[PDB]
């Protein structure tokens, strides 16, 4: 079952003796999410980068104080499109045999590195998949985050910096990635993720939304908590996303096979239709990976879809693609 919220959500030392940072061993998997990467590299998750949904939810709550609803939605969304529903295992990065025997095509079980399922374009510190690598830390892009932090954050990353950098990344992808896609689930996650460094990488004794560049580099590049790192003092995820959107409001869309051809998709959900984002994720994304599942895969799908729905905000109607 999905874990429930923390019994004690106060700030505390999370870079503690039981969770030391260690470097990667051969075969250890890290991916496009610096949160999950850091949790693996401190042993909140298995250090090889392969984990169950329940392990992921427990780790994001205990290590960073990610809120329960957000943890459940993100984890089950990722597992449904990128994980192995029979073995209950998800890679936090590249596709691996460690998640078990694969289901039939068209399901990919490609881990979090799979482009266009959860991962997508205009990431802050990772390049678009079209440019060859959607998962490793990118120094040029991080130096641009440092530059935007120096320009709009007084040297720190905050929500003002997030608003400017989010737009700059979208504009850069429009100008250079002929396959740029910015609709539905990615449209939502691309905005929320820009608040996470300000809300979750800032030491919880301060919780001031001002992330220093030493801490930023430690998390984004080395999957490493600063020495003496205290997690946030309460559960949260995307608080302040409205500031990022307000800086440069965008409509969902995509380049249409050429640079500078950004075309709005009226069938995409946006922030006016959050329930549509969930319904399309299940009815289109999940169903297309598993269009005619066998009995045991259907059961695992329905269970994980029920868990996903627990992370949906109230007032949406649950949808049942397999009955
Ligand atoms: C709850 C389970 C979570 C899952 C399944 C998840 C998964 C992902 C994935 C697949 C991406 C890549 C999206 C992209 O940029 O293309 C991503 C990005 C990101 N995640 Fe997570 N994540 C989770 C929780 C967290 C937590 C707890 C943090 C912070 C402590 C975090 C911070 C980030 C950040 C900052 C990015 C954007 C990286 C960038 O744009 O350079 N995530 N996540
Ligand atoms: C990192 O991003 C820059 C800027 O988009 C790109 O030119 C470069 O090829 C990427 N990869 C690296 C530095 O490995
Ligand atoms: C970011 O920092 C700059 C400089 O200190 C400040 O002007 C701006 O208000 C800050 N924004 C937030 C949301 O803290
Ligand atoms: C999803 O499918 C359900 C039927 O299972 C239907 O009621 C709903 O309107 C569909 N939503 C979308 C956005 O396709
Ligand atoms: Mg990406």
């Amino acid at each position: 079952l999905p874990p429930g919220p923390l019994e004690n959500s106060s700030a505390k030392l999370v870079n503690d003796e039981a969770h030391p940072w260690k470097p990667l061993r051969p075969g250890d998997i890290r991916g496009p999410c610096p949160g999950l990467n850091t949790l693996a590299s401190h042993g909140y998750l298995p250090r090889n980068g392969v984990a169950t949904p329940a392990q992921i939810i427990n780790a994001v709550q205990e290590g960073f104080n990610f809120d329960n609803q957000a943890a459940i939605f993100a984890t089950y969304a990722a597992h449904l499109v990128d994980g192995n529903l029979i073995t209950d295992l998800l890679s936090i990065g590249r596709k691996t045999r460690l998640t078990g025997p694969d289901p039939p095509p068209p399901a990919s079980v490609g881990g979090l590195n799979e482009h266009g399922t959860f991962e997508g374009d205009a990431s802050m510190t990772r390049g678009d998949a079209f440019f060859g690598n959607n998962h490793d830390f990118n120094e040029t892009l991080f130096e641009q985050l440092v530059d935007y932090s120096n320009r709009f954050g007084g040297g720190k990353y905050n929500l003002t910096v997030a608003g400017e950098l989010r737009f700059k990344r979208i504009q850069d992808s429009i100008a250079t990635n002929p396959n740029f896609s910015f609709v539905d689930f990615r449209f939502f996650t691309a905005y929320g993720e820009t608040t996470f460094p300000a809300n979750l990488f800032v030491d919880g004794r301060r919780d001031d939304g001002q992330l220093d560049m030493d801490a930023a580099r430690s998390f984004f590049q080395f999957s490493r908590m600063p020495d003496d790192f205290f997690r946030a003092p309460s559960p949260r995820s995307g608080t302040g996303v409205e500031v990022v959107v307000q800086a440069h409001p965008m409509q969902p869309g995509r380049n249409v096979g050429k640079i500078n051809s950004y075309t709005v998709d009226p069938t995409s959900s946006d922030f006016s239709t959050p329930c549509l984002m969930y319904e399309k994720f299940v009815n289109i994304t999940v169903k297309s990976l598993y269009p005619n599942p066998t009995v045991q895969l259907r059961k695992a799908l329905n269970t994980n879809l029920d868990f996903l729905f627990q992370g949906v905000a109230a007032g949406c109607t649950q949808v049942f693609p397999y009955g």
